[PDB]
């Protein structure tokens, strides 16, 4: 009756349901990339496969694409078993790393709290870094820095103050630490005038085209200028390619209605957001962000260190399984690993923590609470719109074994997932992307029909009902005599507008 | 947001757009069982027909029933227009009712003793003598019991007790005329299906009415007798048991449990239990038949000062706007157009009132509340039809059009309060006329012949209703609408669909 | 949990609490005027006494005042259980009226549907009014009617429709009746010119304020010009008596925010109001009307023809007992008697069915909901507005047989009386006119201290205090053992800022 | 109006008026027991120092516990500012624990044959042979079992069991000297209370202890052993019971009576109780001590990575900034302030943190849920507190300034959440210490003597709560304030009044 009482309510005892309805990002590397690790990655629960950007080169993302759709393709020959899994491109962006320890000896120079180091941009020194001279890519970094600025690098850990600028920069180490190569470098509260989409970036994306990518996860966006860009890159040819907007810096916090309006999707990448903007805030923005792309329908991903330990250790600490389940709670669609499964040592394991912990928060959601709010946030003159609602409803109150959606576009399953039903969206679809981009939504479950289309419309439309229908039992979502909402279209679809509740046979 | 900011924001210059949705069942009487004006009380907003069978002969209330069916068959040539009528049966009960006086009447003042005898000689009743018709009066009740005679209005406090009752008056007044007896607090043995109770229940299955308002039902048994006595040919004759008694406010929930609806008779239930208590049994009567899904009517007394005046009092006005307020399915007039010089304006007020008062409720928190309420069931039809209501509110449907044989799907609908109309297509010319026990359901009746394809025979149904609902301004064309369907000869099927 | 939930809650059988908090209004006539009856109508509940002078002289409502004062000030002599009791003056206002009938014979001559009738403005048919002339003292009536306008006679029981027009009337009879004397006339959707404040009125007005009066319940206020000129003629020596504004008339309700700006409180005069506008409509302006001075702290009156057959029966219908009730739950203040009281056959009967449905209804409030609803409507700096809904909230948690309240303005207990607390108020005055005009906010139980004020301000606090603890005792309200909350002046009150929880002694 | 719209509108850029009301606990050990280091954790936010019991002597914790007051007791020169510091026992309980290897580690991988021996000649351990402190291990599990090792990270599973276990390795990893133990799915026989709890126990007693956190209390026989042992000597140290094992979790209703708080004991929790889990249990135990009004605490790895870096995890953040919004009195740092290398910057960041997640929470829905249940009693001081956090969000108070000698009063008040600090006034040096468990309080001891005028000592008492809110920043001259007395020497008497 309230949410303290719900709250009061919850059981460790009562077990989930077995669908899993939050989409997890996998980013894939070394730790992940060969053909059976990521059949195991798969298995797992990985929907979405991250290649980031920031490192590699195209030959070696060309062939950890090659090999995961290689371990996708392996489940193909049982497409009611098969499991859609989507590539994402993840972009550099106007990032700013530092260069190359000297190799000579050991790695990991000791930079000291009090210490001298100069920062240069003269190249000679690109590869000669170490505990007096750091280089770093940004050339235009004395102009945008003064004295007394502070400057991070490695995620933050290191902290630097300017105490003399030229066109150098001679600082003090604040926070100490180990320094190795090619480090993050932030400078916040500093008007870095690195373009939104460079030249590497435009090589990048257009890559993105010709591997067939289903979704961009943009870097450092600022505004709605920047996601034009990027689309625009992408242009005829990339136009059904997801932008998935990361906020990142304070601009793009305060600008984030207009980016959530040129975006398709929203991550909040708070590895970068927990250094531009103070630490304690970011907690802040992600459930704002989240909020907000949950009314607007569009998907949420919340990124970042959920597991960060489990790099080195087979389990997670508890501030690491709370911040999976809050995120499932505050409403973010996808959930992210980064380094995890794409660099550590228990990548599997990583992934099989994240299926649990969402499953698990899942079911500790307020669904009515959730639905009512999200009912009153939006009367549309849309029919698929009110079949959508009108479908949910109808859902909770015969507690449905799943919502079947039939739809080519997704748009139909993706207005069903805005307002988030506890039934799992079983997503029939002939068209594959469609198929692939599903996971960006939570709840739906993308199921890929390859049997030909019937000759009566009527009989193709119960034939991909059935597959569904196979597909939920085999999946342990229902058994027969449970009963199910089916959403089909008018006639030879258009307005998604025909729901039915029907008994599984 | 709140209830305050919604009434805040009542505004009496926004003009009620949809088309009234609580039933009128009005009582037939002399000033209006001719046809002529029952045509105008047709055209007026009568849905239901009442015929009170605490007085009268079955040879004149059959011939009332005729002049009905003879006004509402007047405009079946149109099915468009076409506005089914039911037929509804009131039983007498147990009635306890005095003696006729020596038809003028008497005067009894305070202090007075008014004597009460079963003997018969007295039948044919003054000051001092008066005959009631419930021989076992004494010891169903006892010293100063208060029995109130004539709607409550007189008062009588008893003295002494016998095999006879010595009273003193406590509430003066004139006439004693086959007039009524209420016994408060006290458990009349008198059952709730008399002889006369029998033989017109069965009057009313050979006259096939549509329902029946069982008076002084007190128990879930009175239902059940009721029930066994209309029999196999009785079946789908609705049961509306009237609560009117102390016992059937106790008993409520084994009493809704067996009927198929209920009626908050005020007229005896404000003499048997305190006045200043009708309006708690009402809305609490209301409310829980609301939660059911099951018709509640709101009767007695709801515009009074017509009977003799063409505008109603203030009071009155109040009355039919809160009881629809409340979420009563159906209002009721009864000697406003039984016996009233104004019984077409009645239902005219009735009607402007009720429309009004739709207007003003926030649907969206009563079918909040009645989804939040809502039981969760396996039953397609149930999910269909709250999925059909939410989709209604989402979409600002212009009607919600069910295809039903039985009545069942459009009562599901109707459950859950949508402000849409609820456009019910039947073949079964009882359903249509039942339909109007739900508040919202607008009832048509197709006569066009069952084609042999289904999907052929839908098509021409929901055309049908199309047709209707166009012709009646409920929508026009490019509207939106919900239809809900079958698709195996389940109501299971929406579609939100364009008007053609 | 749910408005509809706590409804289905609702039992016959459990009992209110002895307190009645909702005022009631009697107006006082020839079946009310006595002493005598007067005692029994203090008794039987009466809080207010209405005086109409749209009829009578100064001379006869001189007399009536006398008397009600010498029935109150009979029950002085305890100032436990002493009553105290408001006079209002109800005035005339722009009010238009027929004539006297031709008393030759019988009174009451019949009008028929289709009968013509002569409405003439000639003083000769002053007195001579008949079934074919009719006089009516509106002097430029035939200049804001035109041919087809409807003018309604006797509570709008007759309607006319003007058929033929001159410097007279020619009407024809739609709705027919007998004809009184001197009956009121109402013509809606047409501009009546009478003034807001007549000679007759300022007369009247200037006489209140020689009698004492409490209050003035203003008739036909259009607009605030209206009320301005009501509190002008009072003036100063009038400057505490409070104005009611009644709205009867379609102008009131458009403009109602406007008149409630200015006046003290709001009359309902549903009479009035349902012929000037349809009758299927007052509803939704006595709603809105009691909620918007629900919200503003300031009194609402519902009234006319609350009880209208118990005129001339001993018992109400049933549509009456529910108006009553209804209008306890819409929130009024006051629930005011006419006829009933003025010139029926059961006037005392009246007031005891008006006093027994409001206790009923006052039990079946939602408290919590609408306090809450009452909260949101309401963050301001003021303490002693804070105070009161501390006090009241904690009256709900301790279940507090009363809040008690030390004021001689009544401001400190009307601001617990807006946040609606079940507890009764008793308001410890030693202002008379304070404790008289206190029964205008339901929940006040004003009582007049008499006591001689104390040397120590502590000493007098308690005294007061413990005058409401002995009043509170011996009405029923509460026992030794029950806990009570007392509001009290900061210091020698001010702001009233203390609160206490103390248990009766 | 909604939690969607609450979220949709928290703003990063708007800074936070009102100081930190959750309170932080910090485990003391070697990189955090210098009276130096102790004056700067004040200076950072420590309002409760833990002394794990564990580890360590009693000569040990007692000169952590002498430099905690006397880095306390450093800024006692100024009342105004003086913040009062707590001291916590925490028990070792029934810890099953491990052997010394022959300070180094040995590795053992997946599948290798791991044989546990309770013969403590083993006790000075190979990756052949191990040895572990609990005698009764065998038959407390049996085939297959899964014991854990090492904070979970080593896992184990039973092939044959015996008087001694022959276990096959499931999750591998090095070291293995005094490492913890867990049996989840089986019954401990070991006791809640051991010798050295005990004895442990009565040491704090002696050293006057605020509070105990009682590891491992399975169930209401638990904490009432714990109070027994404390005895009368220690009966105003409130006892915390630990939730860290599933029966715990079951049986927590009675837990909860039977104690004064209870923490979240996340560690062990997480091993006794899938990981996936604990999210549930810390929410469902928060949410009913809230309810209850009992402190509650969130503990156990929330800024785990500032052991060894200055800034915390993304993970971590979040973490400490929904265990507020979970509604937690207190958040707890152990080993980031025993013995990492950055114990400041982990107090800063809890500070920070709490204070951005106090400032994000919808106190009024908050307030009005804890209203809507609290429970209708008679107590003067409940009703007075409930009143008081009423009024001070309609006035948007400065404080809530409560004078108590127990702490009960101010403890009621925090119970309904108001956004404004509750500045606790007490000559109870005891009771501003344990004030720390509750969220909001601010406690300042009064140094002053008792004037002999009751109402001189209030207006003393009143006046010096003045002074430390304008000092602190809190309010300033004229800012309304909610002052709550008592006028018989009950706090039942509510003053709004300006700053003097
Ligand atoms: O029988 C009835 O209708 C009544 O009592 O009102
Ligand atoms: O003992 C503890 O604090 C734990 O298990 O987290
Ligand atoms: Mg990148
Ligand atoms: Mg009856
Ligand atoms: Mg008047
Ligand atoms: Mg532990």
């Amino acid at each position: 009756d309230t949410f303290l009482e719900h709250m009061c309510r919850l059981d460790i005892d009562e077990p989930p349901i077995t669908a899993r309805n939050t989409g997890i990002i996998c980013t894939i590397g070394p730790a992940s990339r060969s053909v059976e690790t990521l059949k195991e990655m798969i298995k797992s629960g990985m929907n979405v496969a991250r290649l980031n950007f920031s490192h590699g080169t195209h030959e070696y993302h060309a062939e950890t694409i090659k090999n995961v759709r290689t371990a996708t393709e392996s489940f193909a020959s049982d497409p009611i078993l098969y499991r859609p899994v989507a590539v994402a491109l993840d972009t550099k962006g106007p990032e700013i790393r530092t260069g190359l320890i000297k190799g000579s000896g050991t790695a990991e120079v000791e930079l000291k709290k009090g210490a001298t180091l100069k920062i240069t941009l003269d190249n000679a020194y690109m590869e000669k870094c170490d505990e007096n001279i750091l280089w770093l890519d940004y050339k235009n970094i004395c102009k945008v820095v003064e004295v007394g600025s502070k400057i991070y690098v490695d995620d933050g850990l290191i902290s630097l103050q300017v105490k003399q600028k030229g066109a150098f920069l001679v600082t003090e180490v604040e926070n100490g630490g180990s320094l190795g190569s090619k480090k993050g470098v932030n400078l916040p509260g500093a008007a870095v005038d690195l373009p939104a989409v460079s030249e590497k970036d435009i090589q990048d994306l257009k890559f993105g085209v010709e591997q067939d990518v289903d979704m961009v996860f943009a870097s450092f966006i600022r505004k709605a200028s920047d996601v034009h860009e990027v689309r625009k890159v992408l242009g005829e040819k990339g136009k059904n390619i997801k932008i998935i907007s990361k906020i990142e810096n304070h601009e793009g916090v305060r600008r984030f209605d207009e980016i959530l309006e040129a975006s398709d999707g929203i991550m909040v990448a708070r590895g970068d957001l927990g250094i531009e903007i103070p630490a304690e805030k970011v907690f802040l923005a992600q459930k704002m962000m989240i909020g907000r792309c949950n009314r607007a329908g569009k998907p949420v991903i919340c990124a970042t260190q959920m597991l960060e330990s489990m790099i080195k250790k087979p389990r997670p600490t508890r501030a690491e399984g709370s911040d999976v389940a809050n995120a499932v709670l505050d409403g973010a669609d996808c959930i992210m690993l980064s380094g995890e499964t794409a660099k550590g040592d228990y990548p599997l394991e990583a992934v099989r923590m994240q299926h649990l912990i969402a499953r698990e928060a899942e079911a500790a959601i307020y669904h009515l609470q959730l639905f009512e709010e999200l009912r009153r946030l939006a009367i549309t003159s849309d029919p698929t719109e009110a079949t959508a609602v009108g479908a949910v409803e109808a859902s909770f109150k015969c507690c449905s074994g799943a919502i079947i959606v039939l739809t080519e576009s997704g748009r139909s399953a993706h207005q069903v997932a805005r307002y988030r039903p506890r039934a799992p969206i079983i997503a029939v679809t002939r068209n594959p992307q469609t198929a692939r981009q599903a996971h960006l939504y939570r709840g739906i479950f993308p199921v890929l029909c390859k049997d030909p289309v019937q000759e009566a419309w009527a009989e193709d439309v119960d034939l991909r009902v059935n597959f569904a229908m196979n597909v939920g039992k085999a999946r342990g979502f229902f058994k027969k005599g449970d009963v199910v909402i089916v959403l089909t279209g008018w006639r030879p679809s258009g307005f998604t507008n025909t729901m039915r509740v029907v008994p599984v046979p």
